[PDB]
C-alpha cells in the first residue's frame, strides 16, 4: 500500500486516491507577504486542562497518542472556528536530516518537524461523521526546530522504544499536550485536507506562527522508529511528510 518510498510515495497516491490532486489539497507553502491580516478572526481557545491521554501507537506511517473524546474535556474553539472540536489525536512528521521534516513550509523554508494536533466537529457526533464534512476537522500545526530540549516532550521520547516496529502500542496516561505550545498563538488559516490518504478535504489548517525548540537528541529518536512490521527488514520510519501543495486560489489569512 502507500508509504514514503520510492515506488509508494506521494507521487503515487494519485492512483489509489484520486483527490490527491484536488482542489484543497495540503500542506502548502504560506507566502507570508501575500497572506491576508484578518482583523474579523478571532483569538484561538485551546481548553486542554482536563484532557485524557490513553495510549500511543505505531501505525507503520507515524506514531499517534490517543486521547479520550467520548466528551468536551479537551477541546479548541474561536479563531476561524464555528462550534466546538474534539481533540482525538497527536502525531508528527519529521526528516531524516535536521533541515527537512515539516510538512508546511513558511516563505520556502522546511522545518525539523511539524506537529498535528487534530480535533472534529462535534455536530457530526463522531470523527467518521466529522469526515465526511467541509467543516468536519480542524488541525493545529506546530513547527518544531533543533536548539534547546523540551521538557514536555520527554515523556513521548522515552516511551519509543515501546512502539518501534508496525502494530505496536503501550497505555499512556496522564500526558498533558499543554506542553507542546509555543508561547504565542498568532496563526495562519485556509481550508484544505488531511496529508495522509484518503487525503479528504475536510480540514481548516490552523498553522502556529512561533515553533517550538526541541534538542537534537530528542528528534534523534524519533528517526529511531520503523515502518515495517516487526521481524521484517527495517525500514527506518525518516521522512514521513508530503511535500507541498498548489494553493489554488485559495487565500491564507493570518491572526496578526
Ligand atoms: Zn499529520
Amino acid at each position: 500500500h502507500w508509504g514514503y518510498g520510492k515506488h509508494n510515495g506521494p507521487e503515487h497516491w494519485h492512483k489509489d486516491f484520486p483527490i490527491a490532486k484536488g482542489e484543497r489539497q495540503s500542506p502548502v507553502d504560506i507566502d507570508t507577504h501575500t497572506a491576508k491580516y484578518d482583523p474579523s478572526l478571532k483569538p484561538l481557545s485551546v481548553s486542554y486542562d482536563q484532557a485524557t491521554s490513553l495510549r500511543i501507537l505505531n501505525n507503520g506511517h507515524a506514531f499517534n497518542v490517543e486521547f479520550d473524546d467520548s466528551q468536551d474535556k479537551a477541546v479548541l474553539k474561536g479563531g476561524p472556528l464555528d462550534g466546538t472540536y474534539r481533540l482525538i489525536q497527536f502525531h508528527f512528521h519529521w526528516g531524516s536530516l535536521d533541515g527537512q521534516g515539516s510538512e508546511h513550509t513558511v516563505d520556502k523554508k522546511k522545518y525539523a518537524a511539524e506537529l498535528h494536533l487534530v480535533h472534529w466537529n462535534t455536530k457530526y457526533g463522531d470523527f467518521g461523521k466529522a469526515v465526511q464534512q467541509p467543516d468536519g476537522l480542524a488541525v493545529l500545526g506546530i513547527f518544531l526546530k533543533v536548539g534547546s530540549a523540551k521538557p514536555g516532550l520527554q515523556k513521548v521520547v522515552d516511551v519509543l522504544d515501546s512502539i518501534k516496529t508496525k502494530g505496536k502500542s503501550a497505555d499512556f496516561t496522564n500526558f498533558d499536550p499543554r506542553g507542546l505550545l509555543p508561547e504565542s498563538l498568532d496563526y495562519w488559516t485556509y481550508p484544505g485536507s488531511h496529508t495522509t490518504p484518503p487525503l479528504l478535504e475536510c480540514v481548516t489548517w490552523i498553522v502556529l506562527k512561533e515553533p517550538i525548540s526541541v534538542s537534537s537528541e530528542q528528534v534523534l529518536k524519533f528517526r529511531k522508529l520503523n515502518f515495517n512490521g516487526e521481524g521484517e527488514p527495517e525500514e527506518l520510519m525518516v521522512d514521513n511528510w508530503r511535500p507541498a501543495q498548489p494553493l489554488k486560489n485559495r487565500q491564507i489569512k493570518a491572526s496578526f
